[PDB]
């Protein structure tokens, strides 16, 4: 019932322009990924995931998708090195994901679809805040992790079994304790570029990282990711599904690979 952007014919990317010109910017994400094409940068650092001191908060529905929200007002799970200058905090995770198994993700690998992708967000503590580091070109780090469709993901059980509670746009429960480091894949290889938020405003504050190696999730995890929904409570059902942005014309950019 309310006035906003989303996935939609009448309200999705392909309208997202009209309210936000940078859509049709220099920078914008999603890409697809050419590995034929990234280059091995042997300047680039080992990535460090530092998420052993990680404070989980809440589940939030926003009708877009879901956020797992962390504590932020400390250094207690944070990304550096790689690509990256500095320091970077974790403020949320949240994905996107299909309708189909055969799609889902923003990003792409030589044009493969994954059934969904994760987004670890990270903002640069030499900013102060989020909302300050997303008026800066290097203000949000993002590491990208695609998910298929194979065994059950342990780590990710936590959070689908919490999804009924918040089946609707503006719901929230408790999600403390958990541990997000049960998300990663075994390998930390990477792709990076510079780009942007995927959903509005589509700012252009963001180093992506993009682990190379998926993790596979059970066909049932996805489903229950599929019964949210984009409705407010008491609204018309609207599933929460194909919340994702194509890929973007890489323009002026290089992507990066962190192996060979
Ligand atoms: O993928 B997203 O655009 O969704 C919300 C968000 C927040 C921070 C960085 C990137 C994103
Ligand atoms: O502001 B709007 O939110 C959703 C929608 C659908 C059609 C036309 C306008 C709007
Ligand atoms: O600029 B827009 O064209 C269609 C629409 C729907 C919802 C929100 C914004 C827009
Ligand atoms: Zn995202």
């Amino acid at each position: 019932m309310s006035h906003h952007w989303g996935y939609g014919k009448h309200n999705g990317p392909e309208h997202w322009h009209k309210d936000f010109p940078i859509a049709k910017g220099e920078r914008q994400s999603p890409v697809d990924i050419d590995t034929h094409t990234a280059k091995y940068d042997p300047s680039l650092k080992p990535l460090s995931v530092s998420y052993d001191q990680a404070t989980s908060l809440r589940i939030l529905n926003n009708g877009h998708a879901f956020n797992v929200e962390f504590d932020d007002s400390q250094d207690k799970a944070v990304l550096k090195g790689g690509p990256l200058d500095g320091t970077y905090r974790l403020i949320q995770f949240h994905f996107h994901w299909g309708s189909l198994d055969g799609q889902g993700s923003e990003h792409t690998v030589d044009k493969k679809k994954y059934a969904a992708e994760l987004h670890l967000v990270h903002w640069n503590t030499k900013y102060g805040d989020f909302g300050k580091a997303v008026q800066q070109p290097d203000g949000l780090a993002v590491l990208g992790i695609f998910l298929k469709v194979g065994s059950a993901k342990p780590g990710l059980q936590k959070v689908v079994d919490v999804l009924d509670s918040i089946k609707t746009k503006g719901k929230s429960a408790d999600f403390t304790n958990f541990d997000p480091r049960g998300l990663l894949p075994e390998s930390l290889d990477y792709w990076t570029y510079p780009g942007s938020l995927t959903t509005p405003p589509l700012l252009e504050c963001v180093t992506w990282i993009v682990l190379k190696e998926p993790i596979s999730v059970s066909s049932e995890q996805v489903l229950k990711f599929r019964k949210l929904n984009f409705n407010g409570e008491g609204e018309p059902e609207e599933l929460m599904v194909d919340n994702w942005r194509p890929a973007q014309p890489l323009k002026n950019r290089q992507i990066k690979a962190s192996f060979k």
